[PDB]
This record gives C-alpha cells, sequence and structure tokens, in this order.
C-alpha cells in the first residue's frame, strides 16, 4: 500500500509536513525494496572508498540519520545525513519550504533545523556496525556537518562536528554554501587538523560544499585553497538564491534556496568550471536538478566523479533512484563508455 496512498498523501500535504512523512516512511522500511542490482560498470573507487553506484541523496532530506538504511534500500549508492549542527535549533520560521510544481522546482529556508550531535551521534551509533557492513559493501556514509545560528566561531562548530561524528563517518562535509580567501583557507585547515586527530586508521575524507552563486573570484579563492590544503572533495552546488526568468510557480519570490530543475544546467556549468580550476585533480560530487540519467551523465561527464540528487525525488516519487541509475547504465553503453569512471571529466578530454 506504500505507493499509490503516498503519491496521494504528498498532494494533500504542505511541503515540510510531507518532507518529515517521507521521512518517517523511508525509517520505516514502507517503501518497496529496489531489486535493480548494482553491475561492476556503475562503481566508483574515490574519496577511499568503493561506491556501488554513483547516485546518492544529497544532504538535507535525512537531517537527523533517521532514513539511512531505508535510503540505501531505496537504491542510493550513498547516503549523506542531513546538516547536523552541534546543538538542536528549530531553524527558521514557518512557512520554509514551498514548491513550484510548473518548475520541477522547490525553494527552502528550512535554516539548518537539526536534532543536534548528540541525538544524530546516539542514532549512527546505534547502527554503526550495520553501516561498517554496508561501507565495505560499497554503500558509504557521508555527513554533513553544518554550524548554530547564533555560533561566533564556525570552524569551532565544524571541528566539533569532525569530533563527534568523524568517527562514524565515511566522508564529511562542510558548507559555505547553506570573508576572504584568508578566512576560508583558516576554516578549513582547522577541520582538516581535527580529521588528522581522529583516532584510528580509516581517516574520513573532507569534503567543501558550494553554492552556485560565486563570483569568478570566489570560484578561483576556492579552487586555490582546496588545491592548497590538500581537500578530498568538493560538492559542487547547493541551493541558489536566484530566480531565473521564466520560473512559473507563483511561490518565486520568496526568499531561500531554490532546488530541482532551474538548478540543473548552472550546476554542470559550475561542475565543469571547478574541474577546470582544479585540474581535474579533486573529486567532484556533481548535484542540482538531476532528474534522469542523461542529467547524470551531463554531471559526470563535465567531471563529477559522484552525483546526488534530492528535488528529483519530490517530483517523481521514490522510482527516480533506480531509473536514473539504469538509465546513466544504458547511457554510458551507448556513448562507448565501459564502465562509469570512464566517462568522469569526458569534456575536458579534447
Ligand atoms: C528542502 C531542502 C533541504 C536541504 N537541506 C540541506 C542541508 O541541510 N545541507 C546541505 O548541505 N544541503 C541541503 N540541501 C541542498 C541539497 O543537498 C542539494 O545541494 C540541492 O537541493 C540541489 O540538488 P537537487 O536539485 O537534486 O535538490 C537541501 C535542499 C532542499 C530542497
Ligand atoms: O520528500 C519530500 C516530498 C515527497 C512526498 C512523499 C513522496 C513519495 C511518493 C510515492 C512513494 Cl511510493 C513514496 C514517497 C516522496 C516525495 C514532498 O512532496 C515535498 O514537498 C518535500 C519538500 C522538501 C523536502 C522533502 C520533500
Ligand atoms: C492515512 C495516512 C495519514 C498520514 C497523516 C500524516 C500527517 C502528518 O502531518 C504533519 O506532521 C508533521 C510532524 O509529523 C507536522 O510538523 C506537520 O505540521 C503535519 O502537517
Ligand atoms: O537548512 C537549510 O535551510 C539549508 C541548508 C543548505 O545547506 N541548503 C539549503 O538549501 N537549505
Amino acid at each position: 500500500y506504500a505507493e499509490y496512498l503516498m503519491p496521494g498523501l504528498q498532494r494533500l500535504l504542505d511541503p515540510e509536513s510531507a518532507h518529515r512523512l517521507a521521512v518517517r516512511v523511508t525509517s520505516l522500511g514502507l517503501l518497496p525494496r529496489a531489486t535493480f542490482q548494482d553491475s561492476d560498470m556503475l562503481e566508483v573507487k574515490v574519496l577511499g572508498h568503493k561506491f556501488r553506484n554513483p547516485v546518492g541523496i544529497a544532504a538535507g532530506f535525512d537531517k537527523n540519520g533517521e532514513a539511512v538504511d531505508g535510503l540505501y534500500k531505496l537504491g542510493f549508492g550513498f547516503v549523506e545525513v542531513g546538516s547536523v549542527t552541534p546543538q538542536p535549533q528549530e531553524g527558521n520560521p514557518r512557512p520554509r519550504v514551498f514548491r513550484l510544481p510548473e518548475d520541477q522546482a522547490v525553494i527552502n529556508r528550512y535554516g539548518f533545523n537539526s536534532h543536534g550531535l548528540s541525538v544524530v551521534e546516539h542514532r549512527l551509533r546505534a547502527r554503526q556496525q550495520k553501516q561498517a557492513q554496508l561501507t565495505a559493501d560499497g554503500l558509504p556514509l557521508g555527513i554533513n556537518l553544518g554550524k548554530n545560528k547564533t555560533s561566533e566561531d564556525a570552524a569551532a562548530d565544524y571541528a566539533e562536528g569532525v569530533r563527534t561524528l568523524g568517527p562514524l563517518a565515511d566522508y564529511l562535509v562542510v558548507n559555505v554554501s547553506s570573508q576572504g580567501k584568508t578566512e576560508l583557507r583558516h576554516l578549513l585547515s582547522k577541520v582538516l587538523q581535527e580529521r588528522d586527530a581522529l583516532k584510528g586508521t580509516r581517516k574520513p575524507a573532507v569534503l567543501v560544499k558550494i553554492a552556485p552563486d560565486l563570483t569568478a573570484q570566489d570560484k578561483e579563492d576556492i579552487a586555490s585553497v582546496a588545491r592548497e590544503l590538500g581537500i578530498d572533495g568538493l560538492i559542487v552546488t547547493n541551493t541558489t538564491v536566484s530566480r531565473p526568468v521564466g520560473l512559473q510557480g507563483a511561490l518565486r519570490s520568496e526568499t531561500g534556496g531554490l532546488s530541482g530543475k532551474p538548478l540543473r544546467d548552472l550546476s554542470t556549468q559550475t561542475i565543469r568550471e571547478m574541474y577546470a580550476l582544479t585540474q581535474g585533480r579533486i573529486p567532484i560530487i556533481g548535484v542540482g536538478g538531476v532528474s534522469s540519467g542523461q542529467d547524470a551523465l551531463e554531471k559526470i561527464q563535465a567531471g563529477a566523479s559522484l552525483v546526488q540528487l534530492y528535488t528529483a525525488l519530490i517530483f517523481l516519487g521514490p522510482p527516480v533512484v533506480v531509473r536514473v541509475k539504469r538509465e546513466l547504465e544504458a547511457l554510458l553503453k551507448e556513448r562507448g563508455f565501459t564502465t562509469v569512471t570512464d566517462a568522469i571529466g569526458a569534456d575536458h578530454r579534447r
């Protein structure tokens, strides 16, 4: 009864309520488990790990690590636990989430509503053994670290997030996308330093997530600092504060970050630029408006080693995960790529 009923409920609910119900339904494992088997050609070895498939769920869906197993069960090659702030906080006042149906877009200004490190840490440790096996089987767990609203030292918040959740993550993410090149360098250096100070052999990779709203200078500074400090990767494109001419959703004037289709090509272009600026030496996780295997391939070809999607799940439902992987698989063969890895950065080989 999962499908059939869920599509209806979605239409009868405001976007935030629909979001919370989706997380619940997913954690309870009420959705059918994907039968699609990830072929060897979809495997990507990057960030010190193995990814059975290159399609993950972007940060922000499961902010509190409540539906991880259910997400892998849907077919995602990896999961990124939504932004986690040190202390719990409620985020911005409602309404803070809006659907733009006609544009297959969403606008949100959640404001980092989070359960906090203690809670998320408890949840993830309760399933650490299970995750250790999932990871070993090529299903990595990423954890996106955020900072509290009234926090003074952003770096201190991120570091606390590194010490607290780092032991449970395969990779960690720090947003600069939810000051000059100098403050960016110092903030990241402290994050990496905290990462290197973690106990154990398997040190999680550290990625920087950027918005698509960057000046020519911002892009060069990020590439330079990333290259200089030895950052492990870049997640390219959080939501955008721009509102493209031609948006038809009546709620387009609302403040917040725009995601979904309108962000698709802007995001890909940003991946192309960052890849070039870093000379293809820094793994990029492409994200933004991915709704088909075609969209994923465009991002991979522009420079992404892996991709993520979120908004498409909202307008196409859970079937979108397997659909993107299946199409991506057929498009790779059709275009002469024997494996996903061979397509990474393909547009840059000319
Ligand atoms: C409702 C909502 C909440 C989000 N929350 C987060 C978050 O907590 N942390 C983060 O790094 N990105 C967050 N994002 C951004 C997504 O991870 C992704 O970068 C962006 O939505 C573009 O992908 P998409 O077009 O496939 O949704 C959020 C996006 C949406 C739509
Ligand atoms: O997950 C959703 C959502 C959704 C409702 C339930 C859907 C669904 C549809 C069919 C099945 Cl079989 C399972 C889940 C998944 C998408 C929805 O409508 C939103 O508006 C939203 C806004 C922000 C963040 C997340 C979301
Ligand atoms: C037949 C199945 C009916 C399912 C009804 C789900 C109603 C969910 O309702 C939502 O719950 C959220 C918290 O859980 C609240 O924050 C939202 O304001 C509320 O609309
Ligand atoms: O919590 C949020 O508002 C948020 C964080 C982020 O990184 N991206 C986004 O679109 N929303």
